[PDB]
């Protein structure tokens, strides 16, 4: 009775990078047994991008090329037995210095967001490979000027417009700010059919992003982190608002991203991923691991040493964990 927008027991897969090859996709679906990818429409980087200073014309040209490749990859995903999340990872206008989206600050970019989503929905309305439309990656509002919509309202309006065009696909809404688990309590369920809610799981940052940016390394999990005990029970507490939202509203949950950096000490990253997945599975949440063949920091084909960028000779524990879960997947059946 709860809307998922697919007829499988569960979607389990990964984020891919924008330069993913057809061979990569076929391997991931047919050999790794993933039944799902999140396709990031990303302009170089996140949270900072050339989009941040690009004109709307420049942005639309970039996005046109990104969509062209997505469109060409869908037949490959069909052959690989993969359903696709279309993620607008870099929205029109990009973000200011504080990583706040211009779609909340500028009338032109706010209007463009809606217009662009109408075009994407029109393009993919009939696709049986597309599962859902993740309207914007990790929205961050900052101050919203009088006369512009905040995320609650913009998500509602954009979802209405997409649903007018597309009678089949899930509309995937992440809470603001940051698509964080804690942010889901700030979102009211939107009054549009066929909506799925999504968060990203990287809590605690000090652990999952150790040795990224200027975060120190050597942070063990389980263990004391940010002065607090972290284990599977702590992760359950982090995700409790999401579980509450799911149960109280009778809605489906999708984890669009989760990870731990590969060079976390010992088996820390593997245990974090295991604990995350176990919780997601208990609650019946679909999920995408971040990421398959993207930045090697998040790669399960790369090893424990931050200074070694080479693939490992033999499977990592993280790769074996993911494949043990993908082995439970049912493949989509296409006409």
């Amino acid at each position: 009775e709860v809307f998922k927008g697919h007829n499988l027991p569960r979607l389990r897969g990964a984020m891919i990078g924008p330069h993913v090859t057809n061979a990569d996709l076929l391997e991931f679906g047919n050999v790794w047994k993933a039944n799902h990818i999140r396709w990031q429409l990303i302009w170089n980087g996140f949270p900072h991008s050339p989009a941040d200073s690009a004109t709307l014309d420049e942005y639309r040209q970039w996005l046109d090329g990104a969509l062209k490749r997505l469109e060409a990859a869908l037949p490959v995903c069909r052959e690989a037995g993969i359903l696709v999340t279309v993620d607008l990872h870099t929205p029109p206008g990009g973000r200011n210095e504080a990583s706040e989206c211009r779609i909340f600050h500028d009338r032109e970019f706010q209007k463009a967001f809606i217009d662009i989503w109408e075009d994407i929905a029109r393009r993919f309305a009939d696709s049986d490979v597309v599962w859902g439309y993740d309207l914007v990656n990790e929205p961050v509002e900052g101050m919203v000027p009088d006369g512009l919509m905040n995320w609650q309202r913009l998500a509602e309006e954009t979802a209405r417009r997409v649903r007018a065009i597309d009678q089949k696909h899930a509309i995937i809404i992440e809470p603001a700010p940051w698509g964080s688990p804690s942010s889901i309590a700030l979102l009211d369920p939107i009054d549009v059919p066929g909506v799925v809610y999504s968060v990203h799981m990287y809590v605690p940052h000090a652990f999952t992003h150790q040795g990224v940016y200027d975060n120190p390394v050597g942070i063990v999990y389980p263990g004391t982190i940010d002065g607090k005990w972290y284990d599977r029970n702590t992760l359950r507490k982090v995700l409790e608002p999401v579980r509450r939202f799911q149960e109280e509203n009778g809605v489906h949950i999708y984890i669009g991203e989760f990870s731990a950096i590969r060079w976390a000490p010992a088996d820390s990253a593997c245990q974090y991923l295991k604990d995350c997945i176990e919780i997601f599975e208990e609650y019946g949440w679909d999920w995408a691991y971040h990421a398959f063949r993207e930045w090697d920091g998040w790669s399960v084909e790369h090893g424990p040493d931050r200074n070694d960028r080479n693939r490992t000779a033999t499977p990592t524990d993280r790769a074996l964990l993911l494949r043990s879960w993908y082995a439970e997947n049912v493949k989509p059946q296409f006409s």
